[PDB]
Order: C-alpha cells, then structure tokens, then sequence
C-alpha cells in the first residue's frame, strides 16, 4: 500500500533574501507584468538565461537529492532557497502573486503548486520540485519528480513515462518545426498507457518574465499555427495523470489536486531554439 490522501501543513515563516539580490518587479505586488514580451530573445538575453537556468537546475538537484521518507517539503524549500541565494538568484516564486515560498512541492495527488510546509515525504510518494531563478533579469525555471523509496509500480511507471514524453517533447523541438508537435508527442506516448495529459496548466515562454503570453500545449492541437524559431526560450512541462482530469484547489488557494485523488507525475525544463535543434537551459 502507498498513503492516504494529503491534507495541508503549517508554513515556516518566510525566508530572508539579501537585499543586494535584485527582486523581480511583481514581488510587493499582486500582479505581475508579463504576457506582452517578445517571443524571440536577444542574444545578450540568451547568455543571461543560461546562467539562471544553470543555478535553477543545481538547486533542483541539490532538492531533489535530499528527497526521501522522513523529510519535510519544507526541507527541500530551504534546500533549494539557499541554493540560489548563495548563487545570488532570487527564488521566482517567492511574492510572484504572494506565492509564499521559493519553489513549489507536490506530492503524490497534487497536480501543481503545493506549498512547501511541515508535509513529511513517506515511502511510496513521488514528489514533484519546482524551482524557478531570477538572475540577470531573467528567468530559468525546471522541475522533476522524485520517487521516496520504493515506490509502487503503477506509480514508478507514471514517473518513468513522463519524463520520457517530456525529452521525447524536447528532441522535436527545431526551428521551423509547428510548437503543436510538442503536445501531439506528449499525448500520443501518454495515452499509449491510458493517461491523461493535464490541459489548463501549460508551458509558456520565459525570458525577462516568467510568463511571457506564449503558451505551450501538452495535449493535441494542430490548430496552433505557431511555428519554432531560433532564439525562442520556453517550457517543456507535462503534468500527466493516472485518473481523470478533474482537479479541485485547497482552501489555501494554490494546491491543485486531482478530484479522485489517483497521482500525477511532471517535469520541466527551459529550451532554446538553436539553429539546427534545441538546447536545453536548466542543466548542470
Ligand atoms: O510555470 C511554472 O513552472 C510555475 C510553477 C508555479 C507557477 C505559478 C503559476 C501561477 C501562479 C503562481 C505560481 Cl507559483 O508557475
Ligand atoms: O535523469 C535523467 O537523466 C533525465 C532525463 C530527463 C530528465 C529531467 C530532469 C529535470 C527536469 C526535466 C527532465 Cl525531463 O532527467
Ligand atoms: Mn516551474
Ligand atoms: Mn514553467
């Protein structure tokens, strides 16, 4: 057996960032200011956007390697909090429209957003670490799901396929090539197992914002008339169910769960167009 359906935790108090690490212009607002950006990125933009996707994905890492029963989400914030800050990053999601921590933590049912809190990790859970970075005046931003201990097949299975439907969504990515061929790849490989790729979450394009109005299916949409171009950043991020899509947020207003309760699995990481293909920013 693999627990019983989550219930929600106590915060730690919010963490300190040195004030010499510049914030992003939506933290002490809101909104933010985004979603009318340009979707091709400047060179200059490019360099500084491997760098924030460099430090993102150490902090992953550095989170995600201490995942295992017994460990608190609040943990693996702190984890990925000091990571950037020694890095001299600030967390994205910290203040982004009052998210309250530095990255986010989902376990098990939790489609997206949870919030790391006092939750202990059990045998069995599949934890989902999300960490964005603000550096340079821009962002960086890529996720994973761990297993904690042995985890059961039918789980180990979801994780092992999204993250194959995810890289097998990056090796198309070329320039010329229609953005839908993203969400056709992902959603042909999951429903060969019966699973259910989440449609209202999306990838999006990053670069000096977050969210910068382009979006990124996962599922099947050839209507799109997008096409991929060199200098494009974006998102690769399936968030991929074993039940129905029905989801349900918490009273906290971010904790997005589905409503039977059956587990999900995601990852990310930011791309760059190339010339000839892709490169992937958030790696070590
Ligand atoms: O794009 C992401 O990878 C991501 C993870 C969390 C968020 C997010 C979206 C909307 C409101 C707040 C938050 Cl933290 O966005
Ligand atoms: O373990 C690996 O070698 C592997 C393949 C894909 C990923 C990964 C890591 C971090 C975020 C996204 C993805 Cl797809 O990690
Ligand atoms: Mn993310
Ligand atoms: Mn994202």
């Amino acid at each position: 057996p693999s627990r019983t359906a989550l219930s929600p935790g106590v915060l730690s108090p919010t963490r300190p960032v040195p004030n010499w690490i510049a914030r992003p212009e939506y933290v002490g607002k809101p909104a933010a200011q985004e979603g009318s950006e340009p979707w091709v990125q400047t060179p200059e933009v490019i360099e500084k956007m491997r760098v924030a996707g460099r430090i993102a994905a150490g902090a992953l890492a550095e989170a995600g390697k201490a995942v295992a029963p017994g460990v608190t989400t609040d943990e693996l914030d702190r984890i990925a909090h000091e990571y950037l800050v020694d890095n001299g990053a600030y967390p994205s999601t910290l203040g982004y429209k009052g998210f309250p921590k530095s990255c986010c933590t989902s376990l098990n049912e939790v489609i997206c957003h949870g919030i790391p809190d006092s939750t202990v990790i059990t045998d069995g859970d599949i934890v989902n670490i999300d960490v964005t970075a603000y550096i340079g005046g821009v962002h960086g931003d890529t996720n994973a799901t761990f297993p904690a201990g042995d985890v059961a097949d039918e789980h180990r299975l979801l994780v092992d396929r999204t993250r194959e439907a995810t890289m097998r969504a990056i090796n198309t990515v070329k320039p010329g090539r229609a953005l839908s061929v993203i969400g056709r790849v992902i959603e042909s490989y999951a429903n060969r197992f019966g699973y259910n790729v989440v449609r209202d979450f999306t990838g999006h394009g990053i670069g000096t914002t977050f969210h910068n109005g382009l979006v990124v299916l996962h599922y099947d949409q050839p209507a799109v008339e997008t096409i991929m171009q060199p200098g494009m950043t974006f998102t690769i991020e399936p968030m991929i169910n074993l039940g129905a899509l029905d989801y349900e947020i918490w009273d906290d207003g971010w904790t997005v769960v589905t409503k039977d309760r059956k587990w999900t699995a995601q990852f990310e990481h930011t791309l760059l167009v190339t010339d000839t293909g892709v490169e992937i920013l958030t790696c070590l």
